[PDB]
């Protein structure tokens, strides 16, 4: 009746964990490393994005895969912005009005027509006019990424370029990163694994990662307003710790960061599913674990930056392997077991928290 297909190369970091988890929580279901000619039994195919069969997922209810079909509205940072913007319009109280770093796409030919480019992206103009945020002007192709806060400052940046490439991203900039003693003043972002299961349950994995920058954070001035110069200089010539292990963050601040994360994830999936534009279409026979990247400011406030599909789970060390082992244990015991008509395995003080449930 039941079948499990694991087409992931045996060299991949998650192979051993997935096999132990399939063995433990689905002992009666055989594991195969090859997709059969036809799917005539209920099956779960855990593969790399390209190995999965999207046509058999939308047409055959027997075939279950570790991916959704329509997820562009959240995994694409341009479209993510649109999903959030259109949702906050009718949802003023939403955490997403604070917990998201907006980005915009601008096309500027010459500095003298900067005002026309700001009209061709009216959302951006209004934001810059509000004068409440810091911004970064990133040339989409790698004259250096520069900081500004006002239209005149942006105008002066463009004027100085004239005395190249025309596409640019204007991304909200966090001038305020949380700087910890123990990390020797190196900033970090949070990688949070989020598992969507069927139509629709959203599960946030509470054992999160803090990925630190190599160098000590140096805030830019007006004399020097560029960042990642070593990246633009590179074209002219051709640390990971578990978040909860950071004790310089008081425990109640760590809990508030978790609360904000669960709220932001829940709100995003409500936004994604309900938008009147391009939306996330949950499938009953799909599950997917995404990599949510959040920035933390010096006031312990989170800011969603992006959602990454098929994230690299590869780590080094025993403590980080334990983290990934418990992740795939929860995914298999809670999300995979029910698609084989087996009850979801529950254990007290779970780190796999259900943050949203939709009945559809």
């Amino acid at each position: 009746p039941a079948q499990i297909v694991l087409t992931i190369p045996e060299t991949e970091y998650i192979y051993g964990p997935l096999n132990r988890s399939f063995r433990k929580h689905l002992p009666n279901v055989p594991v195969s490393r090859s997709l059969p000619v036809t799917i005539d039994k209920l099956t779960f195919h855990y593969g790399d994005y390209e190995q999965l069969d999207m046509d058999q997922l939308m047409s055959n209810q027997l075939y279950h895969a570790n991916s959704y079909i329509y997820r562009k509205a959240i995994i694409r940072k341009h479209y993510l912005s649109h999903t959030i913007h259109s949702y906050v319009v009718k949802n003023r109280e939403s955490i997403l009005n604070r917990a998201f770093l907006e980005s915009f796409n601008i096309d500027v030919d010459y500095a003298e027509f900067l005002d026309d480019a700001l009209d061709e992206n009216w959302e951006l103009r209004q934001e810059l006019e509000s004068k409440e945020k810091w911004w970064i002007l990133k040339p989409s192709m790698s004259q250096g990424i520069r900081i500004f806060k006002t239209i005149e400052q942006l105008q002066a940046i463009f004027d100085s370029f004239e005395e190249q490439l025309r596409h640019f991203i204007v991304q909200e900039y966090l001038h305020n990163p949380l700087l910890l003693s123990e990390a020797h003043g190196r900033k970090f972002h949070i990688r949070c694994y989020v598992t969507c299961s069927g139509d629709l349950q959203v599960f946030v994995y509470d054992r999160m990662l803090a990925l630190f920058a190599p160098n000590k954070f140096v805030p830019p001035t007006e004399e020097y307003d560029v960042l990642d110069i070593e990246q633009l200089a590179c074209h002219l010539t051709n640390s990971v710790i578990e978040f909860d292990a950071l004790k310089d963050i008081p425990s109640h601040r760590r809990e508030e960061i978790r609360t904000q994360i669960h709220e932001a994830v829940s709100e995003l999936f409500k936004a994604a599913v309900n938008v009147d534009r391009l939306n996330f279409r949950p499938l009953k026979n799909s599950l997917e674990t995404f990599g949510f990247d959040f920035l933390v400011d010096s006031d312990y406030q989170v800011k969603l930056l992006e959602v990454n599909a098929f994230p690299d789970f590869k780590q080094t060390g025993d403590d980080l392997k334990n983290l990934i082992d418990e992740l795939f244990d929860d995914v298999v015991s809670i999300c995979v077991r029910p698609m084989f008509n087996l009850p979801p395995l529950h254990h007290q003080h779970s780190k796999f928290v259900e943050v949203l449930k939709l009945k559809s």
